This record gives C-alpha cells, structure tokens and sequence, in this order.
C-alpha cells in the first residue's frame, strides 16, 4: 500500500481517531472517526479495505468490550459495520491468512479467551476454529508462510513468555520455542522470515527490548532495543522497515513513532502521532 494507518487507542478514555500517515513527505490525515470509541483493538487490511477488530469503550458513560468488525474504505472514507464476532474481544490480536480474518484471544471482562476464530468477508460470516493451547490477552499475533503464531500476553493469572502456532489444514495448535522475555501487550509483526516481538510490559516494567523468532532455527535472538520502553503500542512494517507507534512507557501516553531498519539494526524516530495515546490498531493501505 502507501499509507499506515491508526484507528483508535486510549487517552483518559477510548478514542475514535482514525490517522494516516505517509512515509514518504511525514504528513498526517485525520479521516472518518470510527462509529464507536475502542482501545484495545486490533486492525488489518484484507483486499484494500481496512478492518478493526474487537477492543474496549472505556468511557464516564460505562465499559463495554467490542465483538465488533468495521470495514473502512478508503476509496469512500467511510465505515461500514460488519458482522460480529462470537464474542467481546478486548485486548485482540489478528492475523490475516487467504483473504480470511483471524480474530485471537482477548478478554470479556474476567473472561481471558482462548477461542479463535475466523471471518471470510466474502461471506460477511465468522466461524470458530480450534482454539490455543493457552487463554491469552494482549496477545502478539502475526502471519508467516500461511501459519498463525499467537505470541505472548496474559493468561488471567501470570504474563506469558510462551508462544504457539496454528496449523490451518490440520486445525490445530502447536506450542513453538519461548521468547527469553516474558511480554504481554508487545507488539508483534513480520519481516522476512522472522516473527518480531516488540515491547510490552513483564510483569513489573514496560519494555525497549526487541526479539525475533526465525521460523527455520526455531530461535529467539534479540536485536537492537527501541529508543523508548513502551507496551500496548501499534506496529506494521511498511517498506521493509517496522513501525511502532504510541504506547505506554510507565510515565506518559507517548506520541513516538519509531522505525526499525533491519539492515543497520538501528530504531530513528521518524515522527509524532498528533497525541499521545495506547492500545491503537495498525495496518497499511492505499491513500485515500
Ligand atoms: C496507567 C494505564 C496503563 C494503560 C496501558 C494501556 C491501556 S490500553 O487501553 O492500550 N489497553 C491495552 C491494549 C493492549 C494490550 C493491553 N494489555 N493486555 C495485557 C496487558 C498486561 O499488562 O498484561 C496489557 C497492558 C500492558 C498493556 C492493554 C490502558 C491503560
């Protein structure tokens, strides 16, 4: 595509904001705002169109959780609703496999899921596939060669470390190699043939650190950590280069964009959201 865009996120209460920015002049666009309020969601763009999936309205008038599915094209720049999930997901990871919407763990209230499930938007239907092996909130999800992996997050009790992989032709999960950092709310993408985990919060600070999971050695390895620790931040890759956005770094809501260039190993900051905020969700199309 062309365009990253931020649909969402957190700041005293749940947000409407949906933001592009573009890489290649540093300008941002403020576009439709999304029907109702989220933090906590999770975004991803399947033939174009941009979908956010799930989150939380923390708002004075009440706390609901979304099982909500909004399509935003940007050819109309309008949203329009799509069926809804099974259940409330807040605090969702998403993957996207054959044009087809993975919707992955998150809470409903003290309800930590571990059902997945799965939307086909030529059908405008979800259907239940097997679920984890573990309940995981403010999961890390990403695609890799047709495979699902679920990364991290918390299982209602303890921050997990763990990750596993879904198998689709098998329908089944299969736990892979720990991270050696325990991350709940990181932020998880791909690039190359490499699962990145970014960030997120261990139990007792928000993270800077950065690790990646290669596919073939079946290992963890650290890389160059982000300038600021940061937890439930956004993060897709666009040309080649990752970028995660906001998040909470213990202090403030932070408004840093950082890009990770894997060739010299080394995180810039390439620009500021126009506020800072959390839990926001992420993908990349084309202008509007
Ligand atoms: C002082 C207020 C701090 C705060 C931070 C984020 C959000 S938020 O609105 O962005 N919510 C959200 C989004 C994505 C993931 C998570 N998430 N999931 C599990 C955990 C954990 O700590 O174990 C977290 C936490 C680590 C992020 C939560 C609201 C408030």
């Amino acid at each position: 595509g062309r365009l990253i865009y931020t649909a969402g996120g957190y700041f005293r209460q749940s947000l409407s904001y949906l933001e592009a920015y573009n890489p290649s002049n540093g300008s941002w666009l403020r576009l439709a705002d999304l029907q109702v309020p989220r933090s906590g969601l999770a975004g991803c763009v399947v033939g174009g169109l941009l979908y956010a999936v799930g989150g939380r309205n923390n708002s004075p008038d009440g706390n609901t959780d979304s099982s909500a599915l909004d399509c935003y094209n940007p050819m109309t720049n309008q949203w329009s609703p799509c069926a809804s999930m099974s259940v409330p997901r807040n605090r969702i990871g998403v993957g996207v496999i054959d044009g087809h919407i993975y919707a992955v763990g998150g809470s409903h209230g003290c309800i930590h899921h571990s059902s997945v499930e799965r939307y086909e938007p030529e059908r405008d239907e979800w259907h239940l596939v097997a679920p984890m092996l573990t309940r995981r909130i403010g999961v890390g999800v990403a695609v890799l060669n047709r495979l699902l992996y679920a990364v991290g997050g918390f299982d209602g009790t303890n921050r997990l470390n763990s990750a596993e992989c879904y198998y689709p032709e098998r329908n089944e999960w299969r736990m892979i190699t720990p991270m050696n950092t325990i991350r709940s709310g990181a932020g998880v993408c791909v690039l190359h043939n490499c699962i990145y985990a970014a960030g997120g919060y261990d139990g007792q600070d928000q993270l800077n650190s950065v690790e990646r999971y290669d596919v073939e050695t079946e290992t963890w390895t650290f890389v160059a950590p982000m300038r600021h620790h940061r937890s439930a931040l956004g993060i897709t890759v666009h040309q080649g280069k990752i970028y995660v956005l906001g998040g909470y770094d213990g202090h403030t809501f932070l408004d840093s964009v950082e890009c990770y260039d894997p060739d010299s190993d080394t995180w810039s900051e390439v620009t500021r959201m126009t506020s800072g905020r959390s839990g926001v969700g992420v993908a990349v199309t084309m202008e509007p």
